């Protein structure tokens, strides 16, 4: 049903957010090994991560 | 409602696309510092990015 | 319609999964060039990738 398909879409989105955070973590480990000017990059990652987190928790409450 | 949940799912997808582009940018900065054979990788990233962009703009028009 | 918007959301999710796998591949190529302790990272990437894959194939069957 429409409701079931919707819950599955959210679950996929939550699963991809996990993968996305794993790639962010990985990239940071790589940079650390060495641009030094990652300040803005970090800010953007943090802002969008917080954003995604709030949209997800919202969708979870909309289920 | 079904309509509200749907708009929120799209918003999460748009937010994750932003994060995804940030990780792509980051990876490129890392490679640049140094496989040289990233030609295909770049092509694939570009094709899927353009693809995702068109699906999003489409969903936005389907709202 | 609700059904069309839903199919488009899934398509965007499938397209982003492709991009996500491309960034994972890229990160691995970068690490390979050099933390050595990526064991857990690999396990997590694999578990969530398999997970995302099953949710997608499921959604495809829910269409």
């Amino acid at each position: 049903g429409i409701v079931q398909q919707q819950n599955n879409l959210l679950r996929a989105i939550e699963a991809q957010q996990h993968l996305l955070q794993l790639t962010v973590w990985g990239i940071k480990q790589l940079q650390a090994r060495s641009r030094g000017g990652w300040m803005e990059w970090d800010r953007e990652i943090n802002n969008y991560t917080s954003l995604i987190h709030s949209l997800i928790e919202e969708s979870q409450n909309l289920q």
